[PDB]
């Protein structure tokens, strides 16, 4: 996800690397003071304070601190002392947040005129980043893997300015587009540039970075904070489940809202964390809901153990007089092994046992996926033994019910790429080791009674050539394993999809590779955590390839009858139970792949059953976008309705509103949209899908709710009224003679 930087952080990076050709103007004159600054320290590191005037201002993330009044301007440094007694330490409102001012900035004054104030901007999107440009707006795309062109600057961004300022504006202009492409910044604002005869001085910066590009910027970026919005502070615990992530293929998130709040939350998955929050915040628990996180991803037995102490740990520190309630839900798992991870949590528990009785904690459980029924044993075992309240419900009970159980009183002291991807012939190549994955897909195969497995080969770069043994019905079968991806295709023409289960690191060039293969048309890209700059290169030749891309950071999808994606489904038991050996006639799209499940479920209860289930994945810009499979679905005769979980977040689900309008979309769309509580908080959240920030009030999800539903798609009032909705559809559409069930 992208993440802000400090002021100070974002001068020091440009202060460091942006090329000396621009001629920056005080360059490292900047002072940081807190409450506990040494100030005869501090002379002594920056003795420029006492010869010159200052300008001092918070940086906390603040935005338009001059039109605030929290800048003191040309001060001597007695001056700036002065300034800052009555304001460092003490708390001040700024929107819906208040926090304490803590964190200032001190850096000479720079006399100029209005006329030497510029504005600078450099911003991503999916199809490139844009260079605005203002005296006093100018703007240039420059678009995906393409270079600046410094009469672009000239000829489009500078029509405006004094001619005699225009070749200095143009090399600033250029050094700072290649300083925010090489550190990986996806927004950097200077508001005001100013431009004097003696040079350029950077007076404001404002910027954002992709944090998932840290191995490859660890050497500049250095020691980077991310300071938490106004409002909020920082924790340490939360600094130690960051770092258990940056040890995990998992993914491990944890914000706190609320330390003294009395619901807490541990919930798999980032779409279903969301939707936990969410039914919270409609049940008026949000200004007690403690923290916001997720797990997914499968991590180990030890890392849950590792992230639920600190949960159970934040959770007791101080005696609420109604107890506390621990909430650990989340969707039917595609992937993660229930038993493993509740493991680790059940034994977080039994090591916090003392702690959790004397705070008066009763733990609400709602899960399943792989190994489930154990995973339910040993939590409702721990409640047994400990003595501590433990409320255990698995699949047969909504994902959010055991919210409201615990909330409803104290507990008692242009052209598409393809319409078609899928089918019983779908032959696919698997990259990486990924035996039980490959295994898991046979088995759907098999009882999809399909007369060939659905995996052809498998591409391993760090093993050489050899087949590997799996099991087909109970017979035993061999898959070729290559070494080498042509090996692969020459040998496979047949073959037409592939899976990728590269790391983040070695994701890239996979997904690049295999696109200079025209047989391959669909490719799943199963990592988490590839920098959104890499993503728009894929996202770039797939398009002039015309090769869908499904992911990244998704399971991918399922087509019950023909085809599923890796883990997608899980074991064999939840394809039986949801039925998603044979196909129904309900198509649906979401980001998250974990709540794709809890659509196979709901959807599986309610219906024919799914005919045809995409997980988009959770990054910003994914390979596939909701209309691209909202499309597919209308021209798809099979497909009756049509269900999308959409997201806070973007302005894509307004395509379907137009799609609407226009009469391309016609059949009936079901659709929520997950985030409703974001708009609760005093202070933006950061949810777990990289997608998931707000940045106008229309990508609300609230306001994307009330859109769809104006143009006739049909909204529940909320998630937890989605599975009857979906009901009712298919129910009038079986009366209308649409569906004929079997
Ligand atoms: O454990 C979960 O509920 C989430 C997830 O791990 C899954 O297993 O469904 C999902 O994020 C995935 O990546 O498969
Ligand atoms: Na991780």
């Amino acid at each position: 996800s992208a993440k802000a930087i400090s002021e100070q952080t974002g001068k020091e990076l440009l202060y460091k690397f942006i090329s000396t050709t621009s001629a920056i103007q005080n360059r490292f004159k900047y002072a940081r003071v807190t409450p506990d600054t040494d100030w005869a320290r501090l002379l002594q590191d920056h003795p420029w304070l006492l010869s010159q005037n200052l300008v001092v201002k918070p940086d906390q993330l603040i935005k338009r601190r001059g039109k605030l009044g929290l800048v003191g301007v040309n001060l001597t440094l007695d001056g700036v002392k002065s300034w800052l007694k009555p304001r460092l330490g003490q708390e001040a409102t700024v929107g819906k947040a208040t926090g304490f001012l803590k964190n200032f900035l001190i850096e000479p004054f720079v006399p100029h005129s209005q006329a030497e104030e510029f504005y600078v901007c450099i911003y991503a999107t999916r199809e490139g980043d844009y260079v605005l440009f203002h005296h006093e707006a100018q703007k240039l795309l420059v678009g995906v893997d393409e270079k600046l062109n410094p009469e672009d600057i000239k000829k489009h961004l500078l029509v405006h300015a004094p001619e005699d300022k225009k070749e200095i504006l143009a090399s600033f202009i250029s050094g700072l587009f290649n300083f925010y492409e090489d550190l990986y910044f996806t927004y950097l604002e200077i508001n005001p540039l100013v431009v004097t005869k003696d040079g350029v001085y950077v007076l404001d910066l404002a910027a954002k970075v992709d944090a998932t590009a840290d191995y490859i910027c660890k050497v500049k970026w250095g020691d980077i904070e991310f300071p938490p919005p106004f409002g909020r502070e920082a924790y340490p615990e939360e600094a130690y489940i960051a770092d258990l992530d940056a040890k995990s293929g998992a993914s491990l998130k944890l914000t706190l809202l609320n330390p003294k709040g009395r619901i807490w939350t541990m919930v798999a998955g980032g779409g279903a964390s969301v939707v936990y929050s969410d039914t919270i915040g409609d049940l008026g628990g949000v200004n007690e809901l403690a923290n916001y996180g997720e797990y997914s991803g499968a991590p180990s037995e030890q890392q849950t153990y590792d992230y639920a102490k600190t949960i159970l740990s934040l959770m007791t520190r101080e005696k609420h007089p109604d107890g506390k309630i621990l909430i650990i839900g989340g969707s039917i798992a595609n992937f993660t092994n229930v038993a493993a991870t509740f493991k680790g949590i059940v034994r977080a528990i039994r090591d916090y046992q003392g702690p959790l009785k004397e705070h008066e904690v009763t733990i609400f459980v709602r899960r399943g996926g792989p190994n489930y029924q154990e995973g339910l044993r040993v939590m409702g075992e721990v409640g047994k033994t400990t003595g501590i309240p433990i409320h255990v419900f698995g699949t047969e009970t909504h994902m959010t019910a055991i919210v409201g159980m615990a909330l409803g009183h104290r507990p008692i002291p242009l052209q598409g790429k393809s319409t078609t991807l899928f089918s019983r012939h779908t032959k696919a190549i698997v990259w990486g080791m990924q035996t039980r994955a490959v295994q898991g897909m046979l088995d759907f195969d098999y009882v999809c009674s399909r007369d060939e497995p659905s995996v052809a080969a498998m591409v391993y770069p760090f093993t050489g050539d050899h087949k590997q043994k799996f099991y087909w019905g109970h017979k035993e079968i061999l898959i070729p394993v290559f070494k080498n991806m042509a090996d692969a295709m020459r040998k496979h023409p047949e073959v037409d999809v592939l899976i990728n289960f590269a790391s983040l690191r070695s994701a890239y060039d996979s997904t690049m590779e295999t696109m200079n293969y025209a047989q391959i048309r669909t490719i799943a890209i199963i990592a988490e955590g590839i920098p959104e700059a890499l993503t728009r290169k894929l996202i770039k030749k797939a398009d002039q390839k015309g090769v869908t891309i499904i992911g990244p950071a998704t399971v991918g999808g399922i087509k019950p009858g023909c085809f599923k994606i890796g883990n997608t489904g899980g074991m064999l038991d939840n394809i039986l139970a949801s039925k998603l050996y044979r196909p129904g006639s309900v198509a649906y799209v979401s980001r998250s792949g974990g709540m794709s499940n809890e659509l196979n479920n709901i959807i599986s209860r309610t219906t024919d059953g799914v005919y045809e289930g995409v997980a988009i994945g959770g990054d910003r810009y994914p390979g596939s976008t909701f209309m691209d499979h909202v499309l597919r679905y209308q021209d798809t005769p099979g497909v009756k309705m049509i269900v999308v979980l959409g997201e806070i977040g973007g302005t894509e689900e307004y395509k379907i509103c137009r799609g609407i309008k226009e009469g391309r979309l016609t059949k009936p769309i079901v659709c929520w949209c997950i985030g409703t509580c974001a708009t609760m908080f005093s202070s933006e959240v950061q949810f777990g899908h990289a997608g998931a920030c707000a940045n106008q009030a229309s990508e609300t999800a609230v306001a994307k709710n009330q859109a769809l539903k104006e143009a006739g798609v049909f909204v529940p009032r909320s998630f937890d009224e989605l599975g009857e909705i979906i009901q009712s559809v298919y129910e009038d559409l079986v009366a209308n003679g649409v569906i004929v069930p079997a």
